[PDB]
């Protein structure tokens, strides 16, 4: 992993050596969102042939921690069920059972768990059910 | 869907079986925009060989939720007429009939909608329309 | 252009016909950020099979006009110097003449217009310069 | 690289030039996040057929210099130790050594450095380091 921009810097030796010029390089930090490389601190040449791109702080965007936002709970999805069919794994690992399930289907007027074409757990949020009516509409 | 980073922790187990080192995922998160693993809560090896990232809370960008700016109004454009020929089916789609078209082309000085190169219907936005005089124009 | 999510519902017709069931389109989701499609207003299966993703309003990201920045000046940076020589196409787009980059060139320290590997113009700004010394330093 | 939209305006002459029409131009600005035309102030057809997008500053995302977020550091982290074997050139370039390493090892209750799977060196944050015995958690 060769850096091509290091500390806003133009490094002309690992480019030779890595075999790209400038309308390169820069063409490269525009699909990355860099417009002009004064805009850039550190830029990365990587394996697959791609640019990594830090911009310099005024041109970054600001982070949650830059904006004093409280630290929040980020937490994948599960899908509980899939094409009518209860997944395994996926219960235990949500930590529920089909107790659950068949009291939240009733929850939202369900009558079997095969007339659900697709149902999913997250953390902050209600259950979340697709049923095989809706899908027609 | 292999997760390769859970609650912050690098799985190694998943690693090894996927066929990927330390230095092949510090590249591929760099490239999903995360410049190192220590912002990563989860990372999922995709089966098309991409890892796709979220990020640790304080690394993330704020939401506009977070930031308690108010629901917009989220909706998809409509091409009205396209180089010269009105279209069938999107004037139904945007809730709009020919003759609606002809007092709007009156609003930006058009005659008829065959010197119309481009026309765009959108919800919260009047009608764009892109003449062929404008097209050459430029 | 395929919408295979309209107003936050899965349309189950579309992905059937283009060949993607709930799996693959969560992973495509996933790889323009959307991690579960809860927070996907509209999905669009583009013609070279990418999706293209539409969040819903509160985990899209706040814009400009959002937070109420005024608007400003949207510039592409023009090259005008690359490898020594002055690109002459580039002048006469960008406005400039070569009166204004020796005299640019004066401002910075630099002899002939050879001693420059690379120069970029931005709007009414001043001009960036990277000579054939910065280089290997 | 090719410019297919100039402040606002769609350039007809250099779409038909790249074989580009309106529909397929579409398709290619909302992967990079733009979902109108009318969002967008410059378009470059880029040498590999991907498209950059500049939008117009109400629909571009706030730069930290747009929010008045001082101007914090941006740098790279380093990687000390990787597979139990400590990396020599990167005790060097992070301004650190042995020395310093075993010291923090002690900060963080482990012995001997080949307990340590990874281990990363951050500007701005404590070291980071992985044991096997977490790894086989």
């Amino acid at each position: 992993p060769n850096i091509v921009i290091r500390k806003g810097e133009l490094q002309y030796k690992v480019m030779k050596k890595n075999k790209i010029d400038i309308n390169q390089l820069q063409s490269m930090l525009r699909q990355a969102g860099s417009f002009s490389i004064q805009e850039v601190e550190y830029a990365i040449m990587e394996t697959n042939g791609m640019v990594s791109v830090l911009p310099k702080s005024d041109f970054d965007k600001p982070t949650n921690k830059d904006m004093q936002i409280p630290s929040k709970s980020v937490s994948l999805p599960i899908t509980l069920i899939i094409d009518g069919e209860i997944v395994r794994d996926n219960l235990k690992e949500a930590g529920v059972d089909e107790q659950w399930l068949k009291q939240e289907m009733k929850k939202k007027n369900i009558d079997k768990t095969e007339d659900v074409l697709f149902a999913e757990w997250h953390k902050n949020k209600p259950l979340y059910t697709v049923t095989y009516e809706q899908s027609r509409s």
